[PDB]
């Protein structure tokens, strides 16, 4: 409540560019199109967020809950989904950059994701985005920009 900005962007979050090094995912992120999502505040230490990705091979839409989210200041952690996301940069004015990391048994992973407040991409959104990726010594092929092309979409259900 003390952050009306959240309510402003909450309801629809767009993913239009990512960064990674794991070929399996990087290999595929390069083929998908822009994705959408909806986030809700359950509690500062818990929030509900949904993922919407249009996959021509088979669109996939679902919901997910984030629990025990207060570790490093404001970060989300799902004991079940063994995956956490920390607000690495968010303005909802034109873009937001977040640090996403998935850790499997014996394997750890990190990746950056660039969001857009509007289906369009601001040259600055891609640049600030690249700046961070560079700090991680990333290369173009490691970061793939995604178009607005849409085949499937989610509802305000
Ligand atoms: O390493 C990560 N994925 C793997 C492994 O995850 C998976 O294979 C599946 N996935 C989940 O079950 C999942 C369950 C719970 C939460 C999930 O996000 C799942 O994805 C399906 O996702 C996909 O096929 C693709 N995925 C998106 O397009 C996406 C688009 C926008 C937003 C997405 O989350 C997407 O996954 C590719 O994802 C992958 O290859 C990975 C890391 C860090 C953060 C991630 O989100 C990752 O997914
Ligand atoms: C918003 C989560 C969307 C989840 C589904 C889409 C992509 C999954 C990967 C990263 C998205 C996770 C969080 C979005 C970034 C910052 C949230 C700030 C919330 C706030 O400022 O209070
Ligand atoms: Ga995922």
């Amino acid at each position: 409540m003390t952050v009306p900005d959240r309510s402003e962007i909450a309801g629809k979050w767009y993913v239009v560019a990512l960064a990674s090094n794991t070929e399996f995912f990087l290999r595929e992120k390069d083929k998908m199109k822009m994705a959408m999502a909806r986030i809700s505040f359950l509690g500062e230490d818990e929030l509900k967020v949904s993922y919407a990705v249009p996959k021509p091979n088979g669109c996939r839409k679902w919901e997910t809950t984030f629990k025990k989210t207060s570790d490093d200041g404001e970060v989300y952690y799902s004991e079940e989904a063994k995956k956490k996301v920390e607000v690495l940069d968010t303005d909802y004015k034109s873009y937001a950059v977040i640090y996403a990391t998935r850790v499997k048994d014996g394997r750890t992973l990190h990746m950056m994701r660039l969001y857009s407040r509007s289906p369009e991409v601001s040259p600055a959104a891609t640049a600030i985005f690249r700046k961070l990726a560079g700090e991680r010594n990333y290369t173009d092929e490691m970061v793939a920009m995604l178009p607005r092309q849409e085949e499937c979409t989610v509802d305000e259900v």
